[PDB]
């Protein structure tokens, strides 16, 4: 027992996320992640099955990391005084998509379906676990630059997925939805297809459409890149502002632009130089 069952090795990172260390298992040398949250930071809470009060984020990680892929899997998580300490698998090498697009720019639309497909399947996963993330970006998508396969991170803006409107929010506000900024109002579903076609426009345009809230709320799209009809048409279509008239998740993966998706292995050997 106890939390030295791992080997601490340098810090990977520190944001609105915590402090993420990497680190090893030592019982069988699998690489982790460490991620350390202080107590006083941590607006919402939940409980586990037994009852215990945890962090929201571990509610929904456990709930999302049984069975496979397009999302990093808790392995395990602790509570000490002041913090609790998550135990996240470690992909490597890895880089994550704010870091891959500031270097390489705008992606090849060939490229960006395949990311944008593994992005699909990962929040679908999510949303079938009864998890919602809220704040799907690219500086939350991990690249195991190796496999060519994409993992969603960062769980601690998220909310058990419901039915009913959600009326608070705590994600990055130029991927939040016009619903929101003007009424403070949103439903699960519609305002991540939102998030995901912000996503979208940021990959093949190598940044996001809209800074201010003026423009969210415009909703009027215009691409400083080179972007194909299909590609255009489908994004204007995740950011329509009517959430109603924003496709579900399965008219987005059987729209043009998504056909003939690379498999991960293939993105990797083709443009990951892998
Ligand atoms: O699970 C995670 C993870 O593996 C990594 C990571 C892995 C690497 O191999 C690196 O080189 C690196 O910089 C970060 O970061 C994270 C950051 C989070 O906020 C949350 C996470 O769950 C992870």
């Amino acid at each position: 027992p106890l939390e030295s069952q791992y080997q601490v090795g340098p810090l990977l990172g520190s944001g609105g996320f915590g402090s993420v260390y990497s680190g090893i298992r030592v019982s069988d040398n699998l690489p982790v992640a460490i991620k350390h949250v202080e107590k006083d930071r941590i607006s919402d809470w939940g409980e586990l099955p037994n009852g215990t009060r945890v962090p929201m984020e571990v509610v929904l990680l456990k709930k999302v990391s049984s069975g496979f892929s397009g999302v990093i899997r808790l392995l395990d998580w602790f509570e000490r005084p002041d913090s609790f300490v998550l135990i996240l698998e470690r992909p490597e090498p890895v880089q994550d998509l704010f870091d891959f697009i500031t270097e390489r720019g705008a992606l090849q639309e060939e490229l960006a379906r395949s990311f944008f497909w593994q992005v699909l399947e990962a929040v679908r996963h999510c949303h079938n676990c009864g998890v919602l993330h809220r704040d799907i970006k690219d500086e939350n998508i991990l690249i195991d630059l190796n496999r060519g396969e994409l993992k969603l991170i960062d769980f601690g803006s998220g909310a058990l997925l419901k039915d009913t409107v959600y009326t608070d929010f705590d994600g990055t506000r130029v991927y939040s939805p016009p619903e929101w900024i003007r009424y403070h109002r949103y439903h699960g579903r519609s305002a991540a297809v939102w998030s995901l076609g912000i996503l979208l426009y940021d990959m093949v345009c190598g940044d996001i459409p809209f800074e201010h809230d003026e423009e969210i709320i415009r909703g009027q799209v215009f691409f400083r890149q080179r972007v194909s009809s299909e590609c255009q048409h489908l994004i204007r279509w995740c950011l329509a502002l009517r959430p109603s008239d924003r496709p579900t998740f399965e008219e987005i993966q059987n729209h043009p632009w998504m056909q003939d998706v690379l498999l991960p292995q293939e993105t990797a050997e083709i443009h990951l130089h892998s």
